[PDB]
């Protein structure tokens, strides 16, 4: 499954705007994920007690987590599909330490697309959203193959 260089440029041009303030984008993506699919918050032992969007917004630890997640995903997207080294540690921790099913990776993908669609209409028109969806589908397909190698059905 393979993206064209033009699709990768549409992915990297919206990611450049995310990088103006990766912490703010991470907060919005995690609030969207937890609001839309509340069951995903139960996987975070440090954050599952948060009850409202205001508590989520005020959590310094959740802000730091959002920066970690988006910076790891950004490094994966900048490899333009050559991300085997980056996916190894991530697949292992998400399969075995955190136990994150592929369905929850689909939910965070949905949250990312929703937040980029809302914040970045200048760089997230239909063709760019289609390229980001392809990049995230590639990421989830390769993560799912690694999960199977690691012994996790998820
Ligand atoms: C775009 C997909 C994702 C990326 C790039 C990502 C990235 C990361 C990174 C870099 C870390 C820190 C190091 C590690 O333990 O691997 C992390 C931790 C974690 N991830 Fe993810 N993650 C993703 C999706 C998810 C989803 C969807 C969930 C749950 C629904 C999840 C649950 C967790 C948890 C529970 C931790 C430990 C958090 C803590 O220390 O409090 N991840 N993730």
């Amino acid at each position: 499954m393979v993206l064209s260089e033009g699709e990768w440029q549409l992915v990297l041009h919206v990611w450049a705007k995310v990088e103006a303030d990766v912490a703010g984008h991470g907060q919005d993506i995690y609030i969207r994920l937890f609001k839309s699919h509340p069951e995903t918050l139960e996987k975070f032992d440090r954050f599952k007690h948060l009850k409202t969007e205001a508590e989520m917004k005020a959590s310094e630890d959740l802000k730091k987590q959002g920066v970690r997640v988006l910076t790891a995903l950004g490094a994966i997207l900048k490899k333009k599909g050559h991300h085997e080294a980056e996916l190894k540690p991530l697949a292992q921790s998400h399969a075995t330490k955190h136990k994150i099913p592929i369905k929850y990776l689909e939910f965070i993908s949905e949250a990312i697309i929703h937040v980029l669609h809302s914040r970045h209409p200048g760089n997230f028109g239909a063709d760019a959203q289609g390229a980001m969806n392809k990049a995230l589908e590639l990421f989830r397909k390769d993560i799912a193959a690694k999960y199977k190698e690691l012994g996790y059905q998820g």
